[PDB]
């Protein structure tokens, strides 16, 4: 579902997959090949949400922001895990937010970074590119390996392929 | 959406805002200007849920309770953050439950208290009023400042304004 | 709702309770008297999900799995708490996953085990039967008492009875 808020209707690319039970409200922009999964809520009322190209927002997640704080800005080929809370933060390209994590206002996650499952990235926290960061409050643990970087090169692209299988549902018996 | 459970139909004030995807079941009472957000579940089957005036229950949250344990009692002008799990506990007026927190059966949160995001308030835990409490397990950190009290004086009221802007 | 994915239709027992707002997709099998609560998502697209008999999956939870990793296999009379994330793991009979917990790929929870609320069981972790395990990352704390075993013997049964009252 797409809902209007004041003078704002969501701007959703024609190639974006939106699963059932989703609510996208107001000032939300979602780029090509991005894919939004079951029961996710993307609420752009008090502030804006922008999602780039080829990014997945997984099931039961919530995206929001705060009046007068940073907008929610998510780059390209990002993976946001199931049941995440993404709140007024910036996430760089190719990064992965582990399922069940919480990212608070004005935080920034560099590109090609893994946030471990169940992490809490607190307000204003700055996380560099190419690291593993995890815990509550989350801390930078180590640099990613070449294999982990390669995994991030393609994790979102596999979700794009998965979402195309759903977009062609009416082309399957 | 409201659902009957046995003999119980939800008692929702005429001015309560309820977003889409919400399921409110059974013995649930919600007061004037309270506002319930997308995909929240308020399940009053095994015990009662009561929410006062001007309280927000944010998106993807779950409110439930347990047999023979404490009902869920939430006061006025309370903020319950996104994806919280609120279970058989008492929450005093003007308090804020940080997003993604879990509050277990028989816990009590005093009035004018902030629970930090991602906290776990354990069973039977009593958190005093006018403090910041955070962590898993959650611990009292310090008393709130008057600026934080003033924030709590208005956080729920700004949510009321927000809900009215949807023009339901 | 039971959504088809490619050639996979969910196989749901006639006695399985499924609440409103639920999305069950693809290669998902759910057995007799199991009960799936409001807004839960059970997504069997990249891998399968199997749930036995008398098991509850509570509100706002998500079950999923990963390509090339272990399927999600949940036994009989299991309790999965509200807003849990259950991912490519095996859960033994009569176990209880405390609300808001996360179980990652290839983990195994032994039967008659309690995972404390808000816990994280990491990938490939094998939790023995008949213990309490809690924390993030979760650790085994102690063996369960007879009182707690009795509680696990009745927890899912109470959810079966609750679901039938709907
Ligand atoms: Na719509
Ligand atoms: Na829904
Ligand atoms: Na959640
Ligand atoms: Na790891
Ligand atoms: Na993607
Ligand atoms: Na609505
Ligand atoms: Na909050
Ligand atoms: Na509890
Ligand atoms: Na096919
Ligand atoms: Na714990
Ligand atoms: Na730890
Ligand atoms: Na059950
Ligand atoms: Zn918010
Ligand atoms: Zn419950
Ligand atoms: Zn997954």
């Amino acid at each position: 579902m797409e809902h209007k808020y004041k003078n704002h209707l969501p701007k959703i690319h024609e190639t974006t997959f939106v699963a059932e039970g989703v609510h996208i409200i107001g000032d939300v922009e979602i780029g090509e090949d991005s894919n939004i999964w079951f029961n996710a809520v993307l609420r752009g009322d008090v502030n804006s949400i922008k999602i780039g190209r080829g990014t997945n927002i997984q099931d039961n997640a919530t995206l929001h922001a705060s009046t007068g704080q940073s907008p929610t800005i998510i780059g390209d080929y990002v993976t946001v895990g199931h049941n995440c809370i993404i709140h007024g933060c910036k996430i760089g390209d190719y990064s992965l937010i582990g399922m069940g994590s919480i990212i608070l206002d004005n935080a920034e996650i560099g590109e090609y970074t893994i946030i471990g499952a169940g992490s809490l990235v607190t307000q204003n926290k700055k996380i560099p590119p190419r690291v593993l960061c995890m815990g509550s409050p989350a801390k930078v643990i180590r640099e990613l390996t070449e294999e982990e970087i390669e995994y991030l090169k393609n994790s979102a692209k596999h979700y794009i392929e998965l979402s195309k299988n759903y977009r062609h549902h009416h082309h399957h018996h």
